[PDB]
């Protein structure tokens, strides 16, 4: 039994995003109460009461209480000010985080990550968006605005929600990571991919190379579109920056963002509607107006959610740090669905929750990093005087 | 905590791939006795005797006595016609299989082997084309042959420790695993890699685009080694091959043995000194002949070295079965050095025999598959079952 | 208290060398029991006896036992094969051991080194050279042989005796290690020190540039005599060889190694009469044919030395393995004598055997390393995450 | 185990030097609670408020208070006339300053050191020149200003941080101490260092020889900055000065600026806009003005800054002379990163604190002096003494 400097080490080290998905809109048909007969009906709406009840503890309370701040990231109170609490977090919270907690194993290697300085910041936006204007736009238009990984302030996780487009129609093509930073850059198109990461690998996964005809509506325009998100969205605002955004997500380029994008009302409905600084402007105003009206309508978690006085089946949301937020393989989705339910999860998960955190949750698209460092200086036992040792028992 | 249909599975699904690297001169470089004095100097010569230690128990015993056969491989006597028992095993075999150990965890998911037909076919070769002609070659030249993933029988993982030179000159270019198959075929290795996966990506790592000059080197001729390896040498045997395998090996080509693995001394030497038959019947006739003359070579060993009795150090194949031979997470190759050593990569290995590891880090080309299998028919749960029956604790 | 990813960890590592001094010689001036009256003096011969009364020990038995074999090299018994004791060594040798016990202290950070393949051969040479032939030349001639650093068998830790000299006398110039290696190498004179490290700092520190008088005189030879042992000793044997060493060594260049050399006679007298192969040819049949005789000799110990039955002083010798062999800064000699003596030890060495261990011994030439490799791997605590948490107590 | 006068003795002798590196940058990028949220942000502006926090403690009350003073330094009140506290003093001081503690073991033999009249008068300087002038000069400038070793008032350990330079350039070359004294004289340092040292040396690290066509840059410039350095800066104040250590570390000697350190935003930013008197009398006034006015700004920081009470981390200065402030092994710069870091170097430090250095790896540009004056007079055992004493105990 060989031995030579052992140790036992454990490492954290990887990717992580996040996406707005119909999956909300799954947990929010209001399936938890609607049938429920108490007589709690006493002339109100519960229309919106129910979808915007989960916004208020998905992002702050529940996963940015361990998450984020146990993650070792030096947070800043002014994205956790209120660091309230909501009790109306019916089954889908507590359920939802352990559904939804960023923090990979550490018998395995990897971790969450992808701007929680931006993501948050659309997010409440989102909240706000919906949860204020349009309460259930019917998947079609908020699901869109949603997944359209809506305008960015510059950072924006949106070039990766772009990157699971580009990368799916090209099977011929692999690309390297480096494909991942496309987001921002006046050369990710002019250069990388577009025109090698695409003359190479994109001159086979469309050559049309058509004629006195323009070649966009042949996969060379989502390489536009591309080519826009890297110059035409980056240079501002200039209204025209929705104007091209939705020119290159919508006019014309509807045959372009149909690869991996929603529907273009939720671009001139929600987008401009909203105007360009619903994501930026919106965000902060959202945080520091929203954030602080979030209370109001933390209110309505703690007033019109805590009117559910009686029924008896809330209280979520007791403690944190101590309850901790990340240790759940809901990663690699890798779900399918034929007759009956098949489960796969790359990653080995659980047994106990696994089949019970198929009920809604399968998070993000992670950009794995198999990552074990196992480090080991050698200023004691240059491997020469192991192997001289060992060697002293294979001599005799 | 709720309940929906759990359970616990375990699985198997991943590839493998060996190599015959300057590791085994490391372990055969007469360091385990050369400076031991126990008068053993008494009999003649120790050049070979070290070095040839290195087989008879590392492909057959050792190896192919619970991996291959336990790996539900259920395997024909006449490749273990002769289960053997070498005591030369110096400290390197049950650390070597400790070592190389054919088997990945199921706490995570992997397997190993592609071709068991073909890889001993020819390391038995390499024993004998090895420890028979003049067994050290020094590095170059013998390194190369098992290096140079030698002329095949149509199978030879060859196509794997080849497609390791162009994948690494290949940076932004990212390949489908089909570019794994290349191996082995007429046109698919002119049309998917070469041409599409090529002047595509070709058309970029590299594109000379030369006029009345033929593009030589730069990519195109790797290609063409490529193309070669593809229509040239499947076509049988005869110099025909060789003399056009060793002229894709051999000269102008130059540039192509730069990529991978080759010194003039493997294939105007080993090469011309094989008859491209040393890799087909040889791997018989070393199996039927040499293995046992492998007894002659093993009987003398366990007659001759055997005679070391006189040391203390060795002993005896007492059949695996009840020793097992997978586990150790030999993959992902574990080494960087610099100044210090730094042991690296992904495979959550072991710490005791992590660090141990320097003797011989163990690494099989392994292809890696992201499988867990959780497959899971619901004929007794529709989703929504459960959905309702949770549903039904969030109402009340 | 900031703490961050503490460890503790103790490393080895630096350079030794040693001499054949006058030392041996005050050590052997026959103190220890010339004048010790028990009437022992029944007709024998007590000139030799006395003088080579230590060497079989201190090189063996008392060094070799655990300050070589303990220190991590794998060690051939053929080199050790007599691992024979010497109970001779009357109270120059336990404490010659812990006078010169080869292994610096790891609270510090150093140990011993500098071939102990050709040091201990040319030391039996010696051991024979003077314990058979001449058994007091008188300081002036076997002390030449001994500090000459005399021929080698191209190895020769000689070098480095010989560069005590040239950086003696270099005041204005201090030299990069590089000039250490100054021992063997055709380029050795024709590059670095001789014309770089000399046109430059030779070329100041003893400026002839004498006309039609061949500049030579002026240390320009100590150059050429190194010019010599660059390109005269290493191209064998020749005989003349000596004649050229001698020429270097004598030849008008007795100017040149009055620097850091010994008396010619050493070397007319002594290598002449030698041949050239007494420190090539005379170590290996001096290790297999003295080192055997070595005991005919250590009978001289067990028989000879033996005979001292009754005097009751001798007893050295008992262990090994146990008792060890390292740990004692009898290095950097710093020793002066002034009226009183001053022993200065930049090593802080100890406190009850330093004023005892100035009685004779203050080991050799040492090349100090100033190294401790407290490395450390990062993938776990990245700066940041520390500072990050740190920070986190510098906020609040 | 004999007896011959014995003891146990304890030392110090060694130099030191400090530098201004982009170290402090490191500690003042407003990690510390730029991310803090403390609704702190009533009271307006943090940008040199933290870097300011610096000084006012680093230089008098944490260094000059133990290491100073009880370093066998007899301090006079006029640099201390005003022993100060501010507990704004973060996580880093009292963690600074066991980081950079003056001090260095007994066990081993060294001590810190070389002008701390002229450090501490520039140190003060800086911190006004700095912290007065536009709190972050970005790197380049503040940074070159301080690392620049900037103009002196005759004194100046610049000399040992320009030392640097030339050493690192002339591998081959080694020089003398002596060249350490190099930093002031007229001729000296156009004899010693620049022609002896130089056409010795520097005829060799870059013989250029150049004809009609002046010497520029190879060597012969850093040469003549050298003998500017030496007649040119020393010959008073004056633009003669400046704009002849200007001329000199300005223009055509672009070359020599690159070996050290500089920005043509230090030199012609920084020094012309200081006054060469911003390093002489400005090293004065900064102590009876500017240490009037630390008052102010230590007032302030005890006032305004103070008013920070209302987060709970910081702690205020109960003179040390009990606290001490030597002990950190300070010693041989331990950092080098790749990948993962690695702490190297000579210095035994410690095992708690090492690794924690990551905050602060200390580094004084020691010069280190291997010192372990065992110093012993005799006048009373005249080495032979013992030698008869212990020569009749081998005789029996």
């Amino acid at each position: 039994a060989s031995a030579s400097k052992a140790a036992a080490f454990a490492q954290g080290g990887s990717s992580d995003p996040v996406p707005m998905p119909g999956k909300y809109p799954v947990v929010f048909s209001t399936g938890a109460g609607e049938p429920t007969r108490d007589q709690e009906f006493a002339l109100p709406v519960h229309k919106a009461f129910p979808l915007f009840g989960s916004v208020s503890d998905k992002y702050r309370r529940n996963p940015r209480y361990a998450e984020f701040r146990a993650h070792s990231e030096f947070t800043d109170g002014v994205f956790g000010t209120h660091l309230a609490v909501s009790s109306l977090l019916r089954l889908a919270q507590q359920l939802v985080h352990a559904h939804v907690n960023m923090g990979l194993p550490l018998g395995d290697f990897a971790p969450l990550a992808s701007s929680d300085v931006r993501i948050p910041s659309a997010l409440a936006s989102v909240v706000n968006q919906f949860g204020e204007f349009s309460s259930p736009s019917i998947g079609t238009r908020f699901l869109l605005r949603d997944f359209e990984h809506a305008v960015s302030r510059v950072v924006f996780l949106a070039d990766q929600l772009w990157t699971n487009g580009n990368s799916h129609h090209i099977f011929a093509r692999s690309w390297l990571p480096m494909s991942n930073n496309d987001g921002n850059f006046k050369t990710i198109v002019a250069s990388r991919l577009l025109e090698f990461i695409s003359a190479g690998d994109l001159s086979i996964l469309p050559t049309v190379l058509e004629d006195a005809v323009l070649s966009g509506e042949v996969p060379e325009a989502w390489e536009q579109v591309k080519d826009l998100l890297g110059d035409a969205p980056g240079v501002g605002q200039v209204d025209r920056r929705d104007r091209f955004d939705f020119l290159f997500k919508s006019y014309a380029d509807v045959g372009q963002f149909t690869t991996a994008f929603t529907t273009q009302a939720a671009s001139d409905v929600l987008t401009e509607l909203g105007l360009p600084w619903n994501s930026p402007s919106a965000g902060h105003l959202n945080w520091q107006y929203s954030t602080k009206q979030r209370f109001t309508f933390l209110a309505d978690t703690w007033a019109k959610l805590s009117a559910a006085y009686s029924q008896f089946f809330e209280l979520s949301s007791g403690l944190a740090t101590r309850q901790s937020a990340t240790g759940s393989h809901a990663q690699m989705v890798d779900l399918t669905s034929v007759e009956g339910v098949t489960v796969l999860k790359a990653a080995l998960a659980l047994s106990a929750p696994e089949f019970s955190l198929a009920a809604c949750f399968p998070p993000s698209c992670i950009f794995v990093g198999g990552l074990t460092r196992r480090v080991v200086v050698t200023t004691s036992l240059s491997v020469s005087q192991r192997a001289t040792e060992f060697c002293q028992m294979d001599w005799r």
